[PDB]
């Protein structure tokens, strides 16, 4: 994910954001000139986007079992793939010999690394003075008060991270403390040495069930990992046991901090190197953290659809033996290592790619529907169940699609993010609506009703989205060209060429009217909207009537319309300033991985899906690593 | 199928129909131009040809054993002739041998049945919202003479309006289910993998997965079986309201089957996710081949309409969710007539019922064209037509397309799976009609029962028009000349047998109807096409007396009197189709539309003939199937 | 086998049947298609034929001790040959160092896998409804009644497939649990670790002594394997002890059903890599099976005559030590391979397999019988001696002599189904007769008499059958010839194109006379049988006189007796349609073997009998696979 985020820009940029909430939401501010130059006379406009997302979600999640992954022992430990080597480790240790035929090698803790990442994440905003229940924005535009309920109230909500599971009145794992040499169970046991005392008791206490307390997406309800389990450590660490059996107070017994936190998962995983099950879990993470919240009234719609995540159930073998974690690490994807040495070089980086693949995915989805049309694509290509079928390659698809570089697979054969009542166009959603003045929108029965996926955000956390092929707003620069035909009242335009030329007038101050009547382009934002009438098929020309002036008016330019006045007006827009308001630049010199000790692969196998997927001419479909 | 359809691309397009029909039967119309060149001037009538379809049928259904095949699973564990590749699916398996002896050795993958049902279960929706959905009836034949009427096995009025859930709740048990997540399989056992679809789409899999009432006489729904007594599903999440409905939990209102939309994205999603390609490909020709039968206007023709067909639909087997990265990669060698097939009915699904349409009428024709064209009118002295074709139950309706129209009939691209009327393998086959009380005009009634030998032409071309059914120009070929007799006698105008019948037509639809001897022309208003006679099929006779030409009372255009010298011009009557539509109680397609997904699919265009991939082509020297070269 | 039925007539058909039967009988029926072209007329007449097949029989067996085979064990603990590597064991692990010097190795399952394979065809029977004792067809023909007696009556034979043994009335075998390393007796011991607790039940059970119920020829009685033993399993299985002891009632405690009967006799094949074993043991099944009914009368002789089987006595060393059967198993033969994935694929090949080996011995016998006197065959062979005197190689040298191509042997020495008292051409039988009219019948003393083998068949399970040289009924097609002289009452011809030509006109609808009286031929077969009097020698010529038509006529041919109307009639038959009645088509590419941990030979040892039979044109003789 570090060659995504570091790709969107340019390879020097490199530009992360740390997490911050107000009430659940936050503002991400930009400010960026637009040129108009035409005749030689080039003008410009300065102006403040500003982009708010939400971190309220509620996802479905659902622990199934999948595949067992085996690439972190050593190499003499593992056959030609994945399976391991059981002869080397017999040849090493009976009866164990005897009992192995009945132990099936289930290792995959995806589970338990992306729960620490989630309660580090809800640590850090508590330290940050900010963590709630969280509550969805109240979006009012004069004509139509909207407001989506959310489960937890704010105000009664808690305001400090209390640990997910309850007074000892939900059962708890039977943990046990492993020393030896010989496993007695077939129950996964761990391997936690380098931890300290309280890193190991927050990690066997954070395996047991979460609750769901607030409305935040990373807060989603999770059952306990394992009902049995033992730790490899060198001493028995219960003060944790203590809690449950209702002896520590709470406020001995407190989640630890967000530093310690981090310090247990960073020990953990290059202690078991876990860094390909890690690269996993930070993927799934970010694409369930956030959501834009939309501009547009009819755009809430993406709000209220809720994700479906597939985390696969938990199971260990590294504490099994203690030599297993010797040797060589084998098998470890150069992409995973990059990725998580980035990742403790600043721990951030999590929540800026979960904003940037919030944003990037949205707008696939709706360029995925708006291309179906034939808007701006020359091929018809199989948008609608091509690649988005498979689940695990869903959010992918719709990166690929959206800005055109390789998006980063899961990793992980089984796992997925995937909106299953999204793949159809014609899915409908009841937004609630308190309409306030009736005016232009679908308002039947309280709730307008949308198609498909609606714009809730706008490509500026990306700019130079490659949507099109040709030129747009999307890109950095486009021409606006002559009309196809004048008329007495107008010109005809192309969906494209209409469309582009409704914004750049938008941006300039003009407000453009069209017949077969407003392109909608919000304050705040001032990104016009494709019109909904022009979305679909068998309209091919526009008539642009009216190019009135608006109230407060910046650039000054032609009329376009008139073919005695029109002029090639050519444009330009760039991306000067941002700053989230609820940088810190990383350098990557020196957040490069630790080579030694470690053996790197490039290519991956595509049952296990390690690699990505670009949206190639003749269309968008999964490529590997090579 | 689409390739049938559009006649190998009739301008690069043709026309569909969706399914439509009030009381299990339906119209359709026609507005054709019949000229009439003599003088050296033109003369014309434009007139309505209808045509009456039923849905109704009572199909013998054979849910055997059949073959297994693993077309839609990756490229590198399939080939195109190295086939299943063992070894690397126990590598990949992750000793084998341990994993072989649980599940490894069925390999039984095959989803037809499923297929079917669903399509079914689609049509029969969408009849339901439509408003059209009841208890068939066959139609009744009032024509002041002898009149025909037959009963149905379940009431229209008490008929059902609403298409309910198949099976019954609290009568009979269902398939025991449950999800399975598992890299390992467990249990030799079906294991259909359904992770992308929604829940209401999954639910309304596995519910059709269970067996199937019939509450109709429709043909398209035919009693079916659970087709697995177990299974388990490969889906992220548990569904189980149709096991809430399966007990009281769920009342009938709160599972009321989805509409049409859903099954559709439903059955797209599934053949998408599983590459499925081929094994839909058979399960639309099936569907459509049993879909319906046209409804005679004429008294004998009403012995095809009795009869029924037997149906080999293999027994359900499910071996692509066992293993998850059995689907990762592209196909195995996807026909890429099912590929551009495939993609044709989900852009347009009225393609299935349209095809069915064109069907009934060519199998229907072309059962008297075989009957026909064996004996050649009786100038064949051998047995050298090679009609065999007809004999094997799989090529039985293809060889019926063949040769009623020239197009290669497409094969059903499954082995032992067919449509066939066992009892209408020889042309020689008697036929009993119920019929009732009413003094008779030589339509050879005994015992108060129409005896029919053979099997009688039905229909009317009007939606296959170039047909080309017989060498000869005819109105079957639409434009044709009327020449002189061979010779005149006091009998009056000695005609053969071909020509006889086309100057009969002509007449007919010209408002004359004319008098024969070795005894008129009986043919149908509505459908002024008047029914080849039995003195053409007999064979005995080879010239045929037209005594006189009378007027009818609807006089039409007129014409001299054409059975005599002096008096006879050679008129020559050209027809065109004005309006065709299909009422009851269109949607035009083009080949812009047919571009299949070759994304990550594997397309081989030849095909080999013991898997039944070709076309059957009719020749001069007889029927002949030819593989899809 | 399976190259040979799936050579029988084309390799792609792969034509494969379910068992089936109606009181232990079953008919195959078919449809077929005779032309008739001449003068370029083609004529043709499509008819059905029915073939119906009995499995009623009392085969004799005698269970005699043979070699030793050690084809499934690891590399390392053979030798070059099939002998095991005593030193590489023992360097491996004492008193047994000293006991082994008095340890044979004699492992031999052969008889063990038979007994499963009747066990579950039985079960399958009984699933299917229609098992019973099982009673002889009942022929009569106007002139002759004829009912051959069998043991057990129908009406009160049993319904439900009983366990073989009885309620304890009868000795068992002392069985025990294996855990160790240390074989404690020379008594076998086997190892069962991968089946399950029902199906290590019913394979100890079946071991026990097996009594004859029903007339069935796989009802056959056999004695207890072994009288001690002991099977290496993870736990002790008792419930069958249980009911020996006299606790668990039958209702609880019944016979497997098919699945989990083929399930165990998967498990037990490919854990021990029985696939040799289990290739000779299908061998023997599929030869002992089933025979035809006979539609002529005289054919009954064949139904009276039983066979002789040689099953080796039961051995085992795979469950003494726990090692042999780890590593690569070595010495596998790939016929033996395939054949094991293609039964396993489906179970039904055997039964195929078996009617058409019933089907291919009956016309051996009879054209050997037929070929001695010198009809058709230019070369005075040995065909009464040369290879039918092997007992092992008697029913494959049948095949060859009768269909031509390669019959495969069965795999495994001094094992054989043989009948002794068929190899003079003088045998005779007395089959019982209650004669209703006197006609043409060499009936002495109420039972008439046979000589040699007769046809029981006809060659339409295997219609392509090149039994001739010349073209003939058995080829595709022939061409009826001129005759050699004609005189006024007829014309004279040589043995085979007479018969032939009667042949022919049969098909047509004309009978055809002879003197030096009729070319007999039974409707539903509509196959003319080779007139007795011609089958002997010092007869080459015949008198045909009198072609006459019969009471339904299909096709009309000239006289071809007289010189004026004989024209070169061609004829040519081709079958379309069967299907038994008391298809399931097979696919090579899907039921391909492992060849992974599996050391795989092409070629085998004569001695071991591990090759085929093929008729040369110098005289038919084993050779090898090389």
């Amino acid at each position: 994910m570090l060659r995504f985020v570091t790709k969107n820009s340019q390879d020097k940029s490199s530009d992360l954001f740390s997490i911050c909430s107000d009430r659940g939401t936050f503002v991400a501010h930009n400010r960026v000139r637009t040129d108009f130059k035409f005749d030689n006379l080039v003008f410009n406009r300065v102006y403040g986007v500003s982009q708010k997302f939400t971190l309220v979600g509620n996802p479905t999640v659902c622990f199934n079992e999948g595949s067992s992954y085996l690439e972190g022992i050593a190499k003499k430990y593992l056959t030609l793939d994945g399976g391991l080597a059981i002869d080397n480790v017999l040849n090493e240790l009976a009866s164990h010999a005897y009992n192995i035929t009945s132990w099936r090698w289930y290792d995959n803790h995806v589970a338990l690394l992306m729960n620490m990442l989630r309660a580090y994440h809800l640590q850090v905003l508590t330290e940050q003075g900010q963590y709630s229940a969280g509550d969805i924005p109240m979006y009012h535009d004069g004509h139509v008060k909207i407001k989506l309920p959310v489960t937890i109230d704010d105000t009664a909500g808690p305001t400090q991270f209390a640990w997910p599971s309850d007074r000892s009145t939900d059962s708890y794992p039977d943990w046990a403390q492993f020393s030896e040499s010989f496993p007695s169970i077939d129950v996964p046991y761990l391997d936690v040495r380098p931890l300290t005392v309280t890193e190991v008791n927050f990690v066997l206490m954070m395996m047991s069930k979460w609750h769901r307390r607030t409305n935040l997406a990373i807060d989603y309800e999770a059952p306990q990992l394992a009902d049995k389990f033992a730790y490899r450590h060198a001493l028995t660490v219960q003060d944790a046991d203590e809690w449950i059996e209702g002896d520590r107070t709470d406020d001995q017994f407190r989640p630890p901090s967000s530093k310690v936190m981090l310090s247990a998962l960073r020990k953990y995983v290059n202690h078991n190197r876990l860094y390909n099950q890690f690269y996993t879990a930070a993927q799934l993470l970010a694409q369930i953290m956030m959501k834009p919240v939309p501009n547009c009234a009819e755009g809430y719609a993406w709000l209220m659809h809720d994700a479906l995540v597939n985390i696969p159930k938990f199971g260990s073998i590294r504490g099994r033996y203690p030599f297993l974690l010797s040797g060589d690490a084998a098998l470890i994807q150069a992409t995973a290592l990059e990725d998580w040495s980035a990742i403790m070089a600043k721990p951030e980086l999590v929540f800026t790619y979960a904003m940037q693949v919030s944003v990037a995915l949205n707008t696939g989805l709706y360029l995925r529907r708006v291309k179906k049309t034939g808007f701006g694509t020359t091929i018809d290509d199989s948008y609608e169940d091509g690649a988005f079928l498979q689940p695990e390659t869903f959010v992918q698809a719709a990166l690929a699609c959206c800005t055109g570089q390789d998006a980063p697979l899961n990793g992980m054969s089984d796992v997925y993010v995937t909106y299953p009542d999204l793949l159809e166009f014609d899915a409908v959603t009841q937004v609630p609506i308190t309409v306030i003045e009736p005016a232009g929108y679908n308002i039947v029965d309280d709730h307008l009703v949308v198609v498909g996926v609606p714009v809730a955000c706008s490509p500026y956390m990306i700019f130079p989205v490659a949507a099109f092929d040709t030129a747009n707003p999307y890109c950095g620069n486009f021409v606006i060209k002559a009309a196809n035909k004048y008329l007495r009242k107008g010109a005809v335009y192309d969906k494209l060429e209409a469309w582009k030329l409704a914004w750049a007038l938008r941006v300039a101050g003009y407000d453009t009217h069209f017949k077969v009547t407003k392109f909608y382009a919000d304050n705040g934002d001032t990104w016009t909207h494709i019109p909904e009438f022009v979305t679909d098929g068998d309209v091919m020309e526009v008539f642009v009537t009216a190019i009135e002036r608006r109230a407060r008016h910046f650039v000054e330019l032609p009329r376009l319309n008139s073919p005695a006045f029109f002029r090639s007006v050519e444009v330009s827009t760039t991306i000067y300033d941002t700053h989230v308001q609820a940088a810190s630049r990383i350098n990557l010199d020196y957040v490069k991985p630790v080579s030694t000790g470690i053996q790197v692969i490039n290519a991956g196998e595509l049952k296990n899906y390690w690699g990505s997927v670009r949206r190639t001419q003749q269309g968008l479909g999964v490529v590997g690593l090579t």
